[PDB]
C-alpha cells in the first residue's frame, strides 16, 4: 500500500535556478526535479521545478517563500497536488 | 487557495502554433510546453499543460484540438486538478 | 472521460532503453519520457510518464523497475490519477 505525498509545482524564469533550488534544499526537501520548458503568461528559457514532500507543511514554506521573494518581479506560477507513493519509500 | 483544472496534450512539435493558438484562442491565461518523447499506438512531441480556473474552458480547448488534429496526429491528452493559489 | 492513472518513473538517462522494455513488455500501451535535472539523497536524469487502464497494472510496473533498480540507482516513483 501507498502513503500520501504532496507534490509542489513552481514554474519560473530560468535566471532563478540557483535560487530557489537553494531555497528548496535549505527549507528540507529531500530532492527536486527541474524540467526546461517554455510557455506565455499573462524557446525553453522557463524551468518547472516538481518538489516532492511528505510534508504538506513542507510545501506551503517552500511556496510562500518563493512566492514572497519572486512574484512580484519574476514571472512565476506555482500549484500544488497529492500523489500516492510506495510506504517503503522516504520523501 | 483554490482548485484549478489542469489540461495536458501530448502532440507533435509541428502543432506547437496551431495549438498554442486555440489554446490562447479560448480565453485560457497561458500555457507551458515541455519537449517530450514516447512511444504509443500510432525527442520528438510537445507536452502542453495549460491551467484554468472553470473545467468548462478546460474541455472547451480539449475539444477542438481533438476534433481539428486527433485521427491525424499523434495526440493525447488528459485533465486533473491542482491547488493553487489566486 | 474516464479515471486512469498515471505512473511516475525519475530514473537516470542510462536506465532509458530498460525501463522502457519492462514498461512495454508489461503491457502498457505506451509512454512519455521528458529530459530533467535535479537533486536528490545537469539533464543527467529522465522522467516517465505511463498512462494505465488500471491502477494493478501501474503497480506491477512500478514494481518491476524498482525490485530491478531502486537499490543501485536514482529512482524515484510515485502514482496519480486523471480523467482522459
Ligand atoms: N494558464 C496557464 N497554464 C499553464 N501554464 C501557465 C499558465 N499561465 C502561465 N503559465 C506559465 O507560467 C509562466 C509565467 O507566467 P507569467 O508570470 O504570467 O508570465 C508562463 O510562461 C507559463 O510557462
Ligand atoms: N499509455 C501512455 N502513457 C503515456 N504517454 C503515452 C501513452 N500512449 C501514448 N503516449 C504518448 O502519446 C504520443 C503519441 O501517441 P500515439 O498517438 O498513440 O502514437 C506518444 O509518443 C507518447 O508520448
Ligand atoms: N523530493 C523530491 N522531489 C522531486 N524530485 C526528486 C525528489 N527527490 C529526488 N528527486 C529526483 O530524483 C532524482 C534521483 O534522486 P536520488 O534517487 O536521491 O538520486 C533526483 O536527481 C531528482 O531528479
Ligand atoms: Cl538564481
Ligand atoms: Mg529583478
Ligand atoms: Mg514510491
Ligand atoms: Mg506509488
Ligand atoms: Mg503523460
Ligand atoms: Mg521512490
Amino acid at each position: 500500500s501507498s502513503q500520501q505525498v504532496w507534490k509542489l509545482v513552481i514554474i519560473t524564469e530560468e535566471i532563478l535556478l540557483k535560487k530557489v533550488s537553494k531555497i528548496i534544499k535549505e527549507a528540507g526537501a529531500s530532492g527536486y526535479t527541474v524540467l526546461a520548458a517554455a510557455g506565455e503568461g499573462s524557446a525553453y528559457s522557463n524551468i518547472k521545478f516538481e518538489v516532492l514532500t511528505a510534508s504538506r507543511e513542507l510545501a506551503d514554506q517552500i511556496q510562500d517563500k518563493v512566492v514572497a521573494k519572486y512574484f512580484d518581479d519574476y514571472s512565476c506560477i506555482t500549484y500544488i497536488s497529492t500523489v500516492e507513493a510506495l510506504r517503503a519509500h522516504k520523501f
